[PDB]
């Protein structure tokens, strides 16, 4: 409808795929080459469902920060036929606040959809399902099962995976461009 809807669309339609696990469907969020970014609770293992079709997992590490608590994002080396557009220049280098985000979501159920979500507060701990956490991102919009792995933009740059909420928050966790330097 917009700027912000425009940038988070092409975002949606070159660096998404559908992933799904024995814990779900999820958005997927392909970042440079085959490594890519689906959120912890996921519970990635050897082989993992791309698009429908079963491919091998060559890499998957659970993010945590130097104080050895989670951040919830899991990265993920798939082997793929295929690269992802590099989009490592649109992720922020440091942790921030931001206005007026869209929360974007592809899956079976929830196809082509956005949510302006408005206003991303720096929200830092937060206790996700029992699990502290670090580095998390809070809009006030009811978010629900079903949205989690989508993918969180203003114009201009990628700032998040969405990973829960409470029923009126729903929570992302940050993308940062260090956790993809090679």
């Amino acid at each position: 409808m917009g700027p912000g809807f425009d940038f988070a669309q092409a975002i949606m339609k070159k660096n998404t795929v559908i992933a799904r696990t024995e814990k779900g469907e999820f958005t997927m969020l392909g970042v440079y080459d085959r490594v890519a970014v689906i959120p912890t609770h996921a519970s990635v293992g050897e082989i993992i469902y791309i698009n429908d079709v079963e491919t091998r997992v060559l890499d998957a590490c659970a993010l945590r920060d130097l104080t050895d608590t989670n951040l919830e994002i899991t990265i993920v080396k798939l082997d793929r036929n295929q690269k992802f557009r590099d989009i490592r220049h649109f992720l922020p280098r440091c942790e921030d606040d931001y206005n007026d985000a869209v929360l974007s979501v592809h899956t079976s159920k929830f196809p082509n959809m956005y949510i302006p979500v408005g206003q991303v507060t720096n929200y830092g701990f937060l206790n996700l399902g029992g699990t502290p956490t670090h580095r998390i991102l809070m809009y006030n919009f009811p978010t629900r099962a079903g949205q989690c792995g989508g993918v969180v933009t203003t114009t201009g740059k990628v700032i998040g995976i969405h990973v829960g909420g409470n029923g009126a928050q729903g929570f992302a966790a940050m993308l940062l461009h260090s956790y993809f330097t090679d």
